[PDB]
């Protein structure tokens, strides 16, 4: 009943914000631009500082015209509407959003510890206790998101930031969607795609649990289970039903992974009648105190090294490009609700 009433309140609070989303809660000239932290085909993320409060934030800037060209309108609308409505210890918080003639802006908490991707590549692989600590946070986060009828659809090490306490904060809801039943969009990163996405089926929250299997494998081995030079070759391996495990994997880890990396979605852990409890009660998680993790009372495997809230040393270097705002409004109608 403890978990039931927690998720009931979580859904109540989500739905209230979902039905009446916040809009236009800051503007660009409230901030100073510090550094570009990441950059993609239709957007980038910049470290900014609020000029009145002095607080740092990570500002995600999406070019409206590129979003339209790359067919991400609904996706960017999803991202902001979901982010302004959710609330969970392991999700990066949205602080402000707004738009102008050219761009959409999402101003979120800055997490100076960097991406799990960087730390995993630096150290090679995480021990199983270390992987398990991160994995438990993803399990709780998906339990929360799925109870809200949300699918995340972009789990990968680059999207998991490590905060000042060594805990996970999930960033980038660009593919997140509220889904009752099934959904159909081809999206994600090739290494993490579930078989039913590759095969163009109507799919559901089970694709997140598949991706957790990929993530756990990659954290514990140092490389993902399905690897190749071309995506087509990655896809052949994903749909094949075959996965090889390093000998150093524990038997418990291999057993959990076989049940998360189950190509038949109707037999995949997290998509059975017991839902998330098949994962939470698995022997590989026997040492996990789920409440202590939620409450952030467990000592973390490591604390990122950084000097303060404005330190960018854990992120990498990108060409610094203008934030140009056109004199004329672009795509006003498409992004009315933003
Ligand atoms: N919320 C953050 O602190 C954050 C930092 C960096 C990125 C990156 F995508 F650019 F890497 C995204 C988000």
């Amino acid at each position: 009943e403890s978990v039931k009433e927690f998720l009931a309140k979580a859904k109540e609070e989500f739905l209230k914000k979902w039905e009446s989303p916040s809009q236009n809660t800051a503007q660009l000239d409230h901030f100073d631009r510090i550094k570009t932290l990441g950059t993609g085909s239709f957007g980038r993320v910049m470290l900014v500082k609020h000029k009145e409060t002095g607080n740092h934030y990570a500002m995600k800037i999406l070019d409206k015209q590129k979003v339209v060209k790359l067919k991400q309108i609904e996706h960017t609308l999803n991202e902001k509407r979901i982010l302004q409505a959710v609330n969970f210890p392991f999700l990066v918080k949205l602080e402000f959003s707004f738009k102008d003639n050219s761009n959409l802006y999402m101003v979120m908490e800055y997490v100076p510890g960097g991406e799990m991707f960087s730390h995993l590549r630096r150290i090679g692989r995480f021990s199983e206790p270390h992987a398990r600590f991160y994995a438990a946070q993803i399990v709780l986060t998906f339990e929360y998101l799925h109870s809200l009828d949300l699918i995340y659809r972009d789990l990968k090490p680059e999207n998991l930031l490590i905060d000042q306490q060594g805990y996970i904060q999930v960033t980038d809801f660009g593919f997140a969607k509220r889904v009752k039943g099934r959904t159909w969009t081809l999206c994600g990163t090739p290494e993490y795609l579930a078989p039913e996405i590759i095969l163009s089926k109507g799919y559901n929250k089970a694709v997140d649990w598949w991706a957790l299997g990929v993530l756990i494998y990659e954290m514990a081995a140092g490389y993902p289970p399905f690897f190749a030079d071309q995506p087509i070759q990655i896809y052949e391996k994903i749909v094949s039903g075959k996965v090889r495990f390093p000998s150093h994997f524990s038997s418990d880890l291999k057993d959990l992974l076989r049940n998360l990396l189950q190509v038949d979605l109707t037999k995949r852990f997290g998509n059975l009648k017991n839902g998330v409890n098949d994962i939470k009660n698995h022997k590989w998680f026997a040492t996990t105190d789920w409440i202590a993790i939620y409450q952030r009372k467990v000592e973390a495997p490591f604390i990122p090294k950084f000097k303060g809230p404005g330190d960018t040393s854990n992120f990498d270097d990108y060409e610094e490009e203008e934030i140009r705002v056109s004199i004329n409004e672009k795509c006003g109608k498409e992004f009315t609700e933003f």
